[PDB]
């Protein structure tokens, strides 16, 4: 039989079982009641949800291929079955492989490119001038321009329009997305799609992406040149010129456009909020932005730009920048994964077709783990001898067969930012520490941090 559950009602399911602003409580609530796995009916949505490493892992991890398509998600049918996030289709496995290898061999590799970037990322900031600054649109160019030189060999000036104008749009979808209206329009979407609401703002940001992206890439094929790649989307229209002659092709132009949004989108977006995050929590926690600054001094000293070697030797930020994906489970119940094949799994059957959720937040807040999983302590990624500690539950990326593509990027941003910006400047902020409140405002596909503003203050002159 199906895994355990509260009984569904006829058209709405188990939707009073769900508290829109925050499934993943109703999860953790639902869970409490019947294990660590269970049936939810959303509408009429068949869905599984593993909670708890040990659920989680064996779905992730020894289910690999049973649970390694992609649920789907009604906001972004411009992208399904087609680019990587949002392929449950045929054609995902090869394009997914693709672009692995082509990030990797762009990653002359990613530490440069981002140390770069950290340049104007630096300049950026010394322009605040200690002035009360929304840092969301500041500090998001710098992954922007990091995954802007791999896809398109562009770079953006911090203020040019278009380039605010992505930055906006991602920035608003993550945020929509993450709200009720847009959580019961995923699960109701054929009843919802024509009403007023949120879900068409989100829809119309999507297709606006695209065109920007569409053209980018009818310009790269237009003035293409075979011998030259000069970025990953030249190497994916090379992956079309080849196969133009087969019945069977995987390669489009639409499919290319979405491949890339994709890879902008979630190149930006996770990234900017991540930072954005950690410089709230580092705020509200005056003592552990002082350990920071004094450990950047003794190992790197106030000149010399960071770099990844500098890690093994800094264990206090490396715990940091754990702790700081840990804390805020920025995509708290994955991205959705469905069953490709009928599955049998501890005895209960999952039919082909049925979502399945792979629960995040539920193994990064382990209460055994991470010992007061609700509270910010970089010692969650200490040893008592102050080395980093590793954890097989460091799990913000997912794991397994949809594991981020970016993962890799991602982790070498992180540092590699937050060690430039604090080589740099004291984070002060417009409130005590005492008060700032680091709960997201949001809670859906993402968990989104409370708008702020801060000050940055110089340390070199
Ligand atoms: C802190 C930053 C990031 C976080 C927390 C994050 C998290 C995730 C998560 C949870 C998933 C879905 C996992 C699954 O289905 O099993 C995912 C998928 C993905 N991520 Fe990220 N990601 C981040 C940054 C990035 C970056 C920088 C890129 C681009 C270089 C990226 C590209 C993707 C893509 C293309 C997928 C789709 C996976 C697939 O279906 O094959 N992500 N990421």
């Amino acid at each position: 039989k199906l895994p355990p559950g509260p009984f569904p009602l006829p058209i709405i399911g188990n939707l009073f079982q769900l508290e829109l602003k925050n499934i993943p409580k109703s999860f953790t609530r639902l869970a409490q009641r019947f294990g660590p796995v269970f049936t939810l009916y959303v509408g009429s949505q068949r869905m599984v949800v593993m909670h708890g490493y040990k659920a989680v892992k064996e779905a992730l991890l020894d289910y690999k291929d049973e649970f390694s398509g992609r649920g789907d998600l009604p906001a972004f049918h411009a992208h399904r079955d087609r680019g990587i996030i949002f392929n449950n289709g045929p054609t995902w496995k090869d394009i997914r492989r693709f672009s692995l290898t082509t990030l990797r061999n762009y990653g002359q590799g990613n530490e440069s490119r981002i140390q770069r970037e950290a340049h104007f990322l630096l300049e950026a900031l010394r322009k605040t001038q200690g002035q009360p600054f929304d840092p969301t649109f500041l500090i998001g160019c710098a992954p922007c321009n990091v995954i802007a030189d791999i896809l398109f060999r562009k770079h953006f000036d911090y203020n040019d329009e278009k380039f605010l104008r992505l930055m906006y749009l991602f920035n608003e979808n993550f945020h929509l997305l993450s709200t009720p209206w847009l959580q019961l329009y995923n699960n109701f979407p054929s009843f919802l799609h024509y009403l007023p609401g949120s879900h068409r703002k989100v829809i119309k940001n999507v297709a606006e992406v695209k065109e920007y992206v569409s053209e980018r890439v009818k310009e790269h094929h237009q003035s293409l040149d075979p011998n030259c790649p000069r970025d990953l989307t030249d190497c994916l229209l090379v992956e079309m010129e080849k196969e133009k002659h087969s019945a069977e092709r995987l390669y489009t132009m639409d499919g290319i456009t979405v491949t890339v949004a994709d890879l902008f989108f979630a190149g930006t977006e996770t990234t900017s909020t991540t930072l954005r995050y950690g410089l709230l929590i580092l705020m509200k926690y005056p003592e552990i932005e002082e350990k920071l600054h004094e450990e950047i001094d003794r190992v790197i000293g106030p000149s010399r730009i960071p770099a990844i070697k500098d890690r093994q030797e800094m264990p206090y930020m490396d715990a940091v920048v754990h702790e700081i994906q840990r804390f805020i489970t920025l995509v708290p119940s994955n991205l959705p994964h469905e069953a490709t094949r009928d599955t049998i799994f501890r005895g209960y059957l999952i039919p082909k077709g049925t979502v399945v959720v792979p629960t995040l937040d539920s193994v990064l807040y382990d209460n055994q783990e991470f010992p007061d999983p609700e509270k910010f302590k970089p010692e969650h990624f200490l040893n008592e001898n102050g080395k980093f500690k590793y954890s097989d539950y460091f799990k913000p990326f997912s794991t397994g067969k949809r594991v981020c593509a970016g993962e890799g990027l991602a982790r070498m941003e992180l540092f590699l930012l937050l060690c430039a910006i604090l080589q740099h400047f004291n984070l002060k902020p417009l409130v005590d520490p005492k008060d700032i409140d680091l709960s997201p405002i949001h809670i859906g596909f993402g968990c989104i941090p409370p708008r702020y503003k801060l000050c940055v203050i110089p340390r070199s002159h």
